[PDB]
DNA sequence: AGCACTGT
DNA sequence: ATCACAGTGCT
């Protein structure tokens, strides 16, 4: 804990998962260049997930499926369902809850996206170690587990998996030696626990997964994608210093955005290892008290935000886009839209209440006007009482009808851009 | 409470 | 003109 070493965290992600998704139901697209695409009408379809064998093309996420298959000639692609005038994500969310219950039966899970969770494997570790208490820890048990900063030194070594095992090799000569620490030996039985749980999840939904295994958050989502796909990597505390040292500020989790860039300006530095040179005082000032702090121990492989039980999504939302000429602007179109979100919301939410056994209050609903810069221009509250797909669209046109602004009859001005609903604030039941 | 930021 | 979500922190 002074070095950050009490807690054994890993971070479980599916490998290119909505794909994989679609691989299973449609066994003509495995082991295919392939890519999720939402809406076919706009330059084929917005990619939004992208297999490994098109990902070697230069096919990424966030690219039009025309030009996708510009690079990929042979791309085959799988369709988001429409539902209701909208993309429906729904197989998605289920395929996401199958994995999360088999990920519950080895530890506390923390959601953090729909195709990854944070694991706290501490006290299952303990367990473990009890149990064939003193025996050693075969190679056998670590098929797939990578070792980051080994093979080194001096004393198979030009392809990728005999570069694995050597790393793993010396690793695992180094425990049983007793020339490591107690906690690298936690983080290894993490290891295995974690081999033990993706095995399951492949064995019972047939998906494959990457993991990363540290002593907390950052570093187990770090560690995830060293190497990607179908493969965790253990990143002991003992390697950060050589990790980091050429590590960009960007890849640490929540230094991506604009907090990391002014990071880079304002000290003049590249890599996160070049932060040890500052005080825990001296980042405080420029960054804020808690992220000074957080700057401060996390450059050393030090964070403390927990692994969090939270299986289940905090809100259930639901939105679309009307960008350019498609933009609403009748008010017989903004309830029409709103109607459709709102059903949509119903029936998740009826589903959510019937399975986990509580009820949202809160609706909040969310637009956007034509020719705001900002993702949003207005978010308000209103009392959600009952999962009725009318009243809700009511209710929300009620707490936006205000933003009209022109005195047509039938006419919205300005147009909309976006309509998001998003049921919140759950409570027991 | 409304909003900005960050992430998948 | 990607888009559809979702969580956290500030004030
Ligand atoms: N609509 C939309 N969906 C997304 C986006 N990013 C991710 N998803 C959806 C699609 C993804 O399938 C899923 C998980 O996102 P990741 O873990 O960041 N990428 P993946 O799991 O596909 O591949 P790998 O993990 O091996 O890199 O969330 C986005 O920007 N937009
Ligand atoms: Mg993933
Ligand atoms: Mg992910």
């Amino acid at each position: 804990m002074a070095t950050g070493q009490d807690r054994v965290v890993a971070l479980v992600d599916m490998d290119c998962f909505f794909v994989q998704v679609e691989q299973r139901q449609n066994p003509h697209l495995r082991n295919k260049p392939c890519a999720v695409v939402q809406y076919k009408s706009w330059k084929g379809g917005g990619i939004i997930a992208v297999s490994y064998e098109a990902r070697a093309f230069g096919v990424t996420r966030s690219m039009w499926a025309d030009d996708a298959k510009k690079l990929c000639p042979d791309l085959l692609l799988a369709q988001v369902r429409e539902s209701r005038g909208k993309a429906n994500l729904t197989k998605y969310r289920e395929a996401s809850v199958e994995v999360m219950e088999i990920m519950s039966r080895f530890a506390v899970i923390e959601r953090a996206s729909i195709d990854e969770a944070y694991v706290d494997l501490t006290s299952a570790v303990q367990e473990r170690l009890q149990k064939l208490q003193g025996q050693p820890i075969s190679a056998d048990l670590l098929p797939s587990t990578y070792i980051e900063g080994l093979p080194q030194g001096p004393t198979e070594t030009v392809q990728k998996e005999g570069m694995r095992k050597q790393g793993l090799f010396q690793w695992l000569d180094s425990l049983q030696i007793d020339n490591l620490t107690s906690p690298d030996l936690q983080l290894t039985v993490g290891a295995v626990i974690v081999e033990e749980m993706r095995a399951a999840i492949e064995r019972e939904t047939g998906f494959q997964c990457s993991a990363g295994i540290s002593h907390n958050k950052v570093l187990a989502k770090l560690a995830c994608g060293l190497n990607k796909p179908n493969r965790q990597t253990l990143v002991s505390h003992g390697s950060v210093p050589q990790l980091f040292s050429q590590m960009p500020i960007r890849k640490i989790r929540s230094l991506g955005g604009k907090l990391g860039a002014s990071v880079i300006e304002i000290l003049g530095i590249e890599y996160m290892g070049e932060l040890t040179q500052f005080t825990e005082s001296q980042l405080q000032s420029h960054f804020g008290e808690k992220n000074g702090s957080w700057l401060y121990a996390m450059c050393r492989g030090i964070e403390h935000d927990p692994v969090k039980p939270r299986q289940l999504p905090k809100t259930i939302g639901c939105s679309k886009n009307f960008p350019g000429k498609t933009a609403l602007a009748t008010r017989e179109q903004v309830q029409w839209w709103l109607l459709q979100l709102a059903q949509e919301l119903e029936e998740r939410l009826t589903k959510d209440r019937n399975d986990n056994d509580r009820v949202a209050t809160q609706l909040v609903v969310s637009i956007r006007v034509q020719g705001d810069k900002r993702l949003s221009s207005l978010r308000r509250c209103c009392a959600l009482t009952r999962y009725d797909a009318h009243k809700m669209s009511h209710d929300a046109f009620t707490v936006i009808k205000n933003m009209n602004t022109s005195g047509i009859q039938t006419e919205w001005s300005p147009p909309l851009t976006m309509l998001f609903l998003c049921a919140t604030k759950f409570s027991a039941s």
